[PDB]
Order: structure tokens, then C-alpha cells, then sequence
């Protein structure tokens, strides 16, 4: 019943720009904390940039800071990434998470979508 749903990705050339997004179905992502996760080749999956519940902070992995820019529309229920000057070490696979709003194992998962920089 919940979905969340990633677009926005695919082929790109290095210095450019992308912006992914993170649809929600059955869920508000609202003030819920949730992030953007990226598993490039040969490495395990990790955290690129999230919004935090408590003060709606955003944070940076070091490796995308001063290029990357989480942001939320709440009008929308959507999330966005905007991946601006992308490097081909920023190919992978993109994936958001969010947290549910009330207890529970685990969030909610997108799908994750392919980014390719060349
Ligand atoms: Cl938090």
C-alpha cells in the first residue's frame, strides 16, 4: 500500500546536472526524517544526503557537499535531489528512504533508479 517511486535518472555527462525525485503513494513524507542512498560499482550502498525529523536538517556525505541539494515539497508529497557538476564517480544506483510515521522495523524504500555519468 505504500510506494514510494524514483525518476529522474539516467545518462549524463560529466559537469552536468540531474535532479532525481522521490514519489509517495499511501504515506506523507510531511516532517519525517528520509534520505537518498547510492550503491556504486563494487562498493556497498551508502548515504549521500537526508533530512532529519527533529529540526528538518539536511546533511551532506563530504564526498557531494557544495553539489548536491536535498529538498521536499510537501504540495507535491514529492522528494527531490538535485545533483548538479556530477563526476562518473557518482554513478550508481540511487534509492530514497523514508521513515515510517509510526513504529516499525524498517523504512520505506524506493525502488532505486540507474544514474550514469560519463
Ligand atoms: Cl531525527
Amino acid at each position: 500500500q505504500v510506494q514510494l517511486v524514483e525518476s529522474g535518472g539516467g545518462l549524463v555527462q560529466a559537469g552536468g546536472s540531474l535532479r532525481l525525485s522521490c514519489a509517495a503513494s499511501g504515506y506523507i513524507f510531511g516532517r519525517n526524517a528520509m534520505g537518498w542512498y547510492r550503491q556504486a560499482p563494487g562498493k556497498e550502498r551508502e548515504l549521500v544526503a537526508g533530512i532529519t525529523r527533529r529540526g528538518s536538517i539536511t546533511y551532506y556525505a563530504d564526498s557531494v557537499k557544495g553539489r548536491f541539494t536535498i529538498s521536499r515539497d510537501n504540495a507535491k508529497n514529492t522528494v527531490y535531489l538535485q545533483m548538479n557538476s556530477l563526476k562518473p564517480e557518482d554513478t550508481a544506483v540511487y534509492y530514497c528512504a523514508a521513515d515510517p510515521a509510526s513504529p516499525a522495523y524498517g523504512d520505506y524504500w524506493g525502488q532505486g533508479t540507474q544514474v550514469t555519468v560519463s
